[PDB]
């Protein structure tokens, strides 16, 4: 019996898909990154039950930070800016310094999703909702035709600042927020999600492993140079260095070769495609989706 699987119509549809999140021991075949730190379980409970009891129209909950969880900001903050204007692409380098000073992006102070989601909707109508964990790539990608980004709250445990397995608001902050913010990229994004809408398991699934290469892990050439625009490297020092290192295997971002690579989970990736610019994937996004 093959029935179109149910959409969003409007924004608050979300509301119905949010809290669908893919759980460890179940979904999920894979460990939780600090579960047996007891300390750190609790807090993380405390940070589910925030996004899950979150609803459209809510102000966002703003959160007291540990101090702890301050300096792994601070100490991710710190080191990447470090990397920032050798390995990051000129939109993320122009879009920057407006979060510092409107979003208070600073080495001591965590930023508030509620200031950052204000923030993105008068600069590109993006705004931000709480979630507990990763979504289906449906359910995330369906968000984002509503210019909708789902951001974890929490902050990645402290026995590894330089990389996590796990997407943490770090991650959310630093890698996605800034490009968010450029008009070019959050239409490219939302191009990704409407094309979702609706569409087969198979057109979705192409559709998350290029938002995959391009949003989570692209390169892109500036001025016969590789920078990086992925947001999975964005805010890890360890990857961001990796990425421009000459370490890996770099292949031309082209989607309909780019839809068939393993998106790696839980190590660096094996291979990064290479955008021209923004305009061009989605460009060439345009072109692929029509086939799909
Ligand atoms: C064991 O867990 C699993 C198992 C199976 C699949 C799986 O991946 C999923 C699951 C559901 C949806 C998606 N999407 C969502 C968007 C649309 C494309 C598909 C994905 C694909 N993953 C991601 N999009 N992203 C990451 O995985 C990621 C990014 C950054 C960091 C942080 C970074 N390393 C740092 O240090 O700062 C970590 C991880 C995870
Ligand atoms: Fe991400």
């Amino acid at each position: 019996m093959e029935t179109v699987p149910w959409f969003p119509k409007k924004i608050s549809d979300l509301d119905h898909c949010a809290n669908r999140v893919l759980m460890y021991g179940s979904e999920l075949d894979a460990d939780h990154p600090g579960f047996k730190d007891n300390v750190y379980r609790k807090r993380r409970k405390y940070f589910a039950d925030l996004a899950m009891n979150y609803k459209h129209g809510d102000p966002i909950p703003k959160v007291e930070f540990t101090e702890e969880e301050i300096k792994t900001w601070g100490t991710v903050f710190q080191e990447l800016n470090k990397l920032y204007p050798t390995h990051a692409c000129r939109e993320y380098l122009k879009n920057l310094p407006l979060l510092s000073k409107y979003c208070g992006y600073r080495e001591d102070n965590i930023p508030q999703l509620e200031d950052v989601s204000n923030f993105l909707k008068e600069r590109t109508g993006f705004s931000i909702r709480p979630v507990a964990g990763y979504l289906s790539p449906r359910d995330f990608l369906s968000g984002l035709a509503f210019r909708v980004f789902h951001c974890t709250q929490y902050v990645r445990h402290s026995s590894d600042p330089f990389y996590t397995p796990e997407p943490d608001t770090c991650h959310e902050l630093l890698g996605h927020v800034p490009l968010l913010a450029e008009p070019s990229f959050a239409q490219f994004s939302q191009e990704i999600g409407l094309a979702s809408l609706g569409a087969s398991e198979e057109a979705v699934q192409k559709l998350a492993t290029c938002y995959f290469f391009t949003v989570e892990f692209g390169l892109c050439k500036q001025d016969g140079q590789l920078r990086v625009f992925g947001a999975g490297l964005l805010s890890s020092i360890s990857e961001l260095k990796h990425a421009l290192s000459g370490h890996a295997k770099v292949k031309p971002f082209d989607p309909k070769i780019t839809c068939k690579q393993e998106c790696l989970i839980t190590t660096f990736q094996d291979v990064y495609f290479v955008s021209e610019s923004f305009e061009d994937a989605k460009e060439k996004m345009r072109e692929f989706t029509k086939t799909i």
